[PDB]
């Protein structure tokens, strides 16, 4: 049903990961959080 196509899977997986970890990744955040 609907996406008539199934030839962007691994593409479409980058796109939900870089837009969610890029704004709930705080990574060099927290480095400077727990020592400030």
């Amino acid at each position: 049903s609907d996406l008539p196509a199934l030839s962007t899977g691994l593409l479409h997986l980058h796109q939900n990961i870089v837009d969610v970890q890029y704004m709930y990744g705080l990574s060099p955040a927290i480095t400077k959080y727990v020592v400030r």
